[PDB]
């Protein structure tokens, strides 16, 4: 019947719904983990740096 | 009739669509408690720097 | 009167070292103040970022 | 010989002026050795803290 054909269709509904929040999540997840990445290799650089040159200071 | 025939094959279509539709939660959740995870160790990063930002003051 | 003499030299001695360690001084302290000032700035951006999330 | 005499007290307070400039060169100069080494304790301090954030985001 047209019930159970309504039924069908919302169910369908559901799981595109599902598939776009996936995907746009999953966008969420990667713009994290490449801003993390990023973070933590301007942090390393710095302190590379720092503590390279108040080793060499206190040096050479 | 074409009905209970039909009926059947719907069962099938609506148990598949269901086991789809189970597997895209279990993903979805599973994405969720990542992003969360991965919030909250760039938080406690930020802490961490802040305090080591204010230890040079 | 010869004390004086070599009190003069090691004044003239005490001044470069002291001249010498006040610039070390002044180059940890840019140092540093360059180091606080990257730290806060990648801070501040991720922060932006992740805000614009 | 007065000009002798004035010399020779002038040659006392020359000696004298010098040991005590020379002490507050010590005191200046240890006071910055202090500072420095200050200064590299926090800095040590500071990026270890650092290095704790790094590993974090791991």
């Amino acid at each position: 019947g047209a019930m159970d054909t309504l039924y069908a269709i919302l169910d369908e509904k559901k799981s595109e719904l599902l598939q776009r929040i996936t995907q746009e999540q999953e966008e969420k997840l990667s713009f994290i983990e490449a801003l993390i990445q990023q973070y933590q290799e301007q942090l390393d650089k710095s302190t590379k740096l720092v503590e390279t040159a108040i080793q060499s200071l206190d040096e050479p």
